[PDB]
């Protein structure tokens, strides 16, 4: 599975979602995340996030371990999302921000 981790949070450019062959991209109000059941791990969508928020679950960072499981929960709860929209209004001034998690809506 490939997992959205926190720079995604108030960016959310949906660009990933064009790509992903099987459509396992879930949709909550500030932030993407990947079904992991889904996700055939075909890599695709990681080299088109501008917040470069995506990775392989076997190479999520330390400190962002709590998203792979987040993922996997939040993907039982939010809508499916297959066409990119617009990037939230202010989403290049929270890219590179750290510590976004605080500020995830569910
Ligand atoms: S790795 Fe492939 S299947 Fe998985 S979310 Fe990304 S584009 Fe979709
Ligand atoms: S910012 Fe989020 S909505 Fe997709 S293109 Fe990157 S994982």
């Amino acid at each position: 599975a490939f997992v959205v981790t926190d720079n995604c949070i108030k960016c959310k450019y949906t660009d990933c979602v064009e790509v992903c062959p099987v459509d396992c991209f879930y949709e909550g109000p500030n932030f993407l995340v990947i079904d992991p059941d889904e996700c055939i791990d075909c890599a695709l969508c990681e080299p088109e996030c501008p917040a470069q928020a995506i990775f392989s679950e076997d190479e999520v960072p330390e400190d962002m371990q709590e998203f792979i499981q987040l993922n996997a929960e939040l993907a039982e709860v939010w809508p499916n999302i297959t066409e990119k929209k617009d990037p939230l209004p202010d989403a290049e001034d929270w890219d590179g921000v750290k510590g976004k998690l605080q500020h995830l809506e569910r």
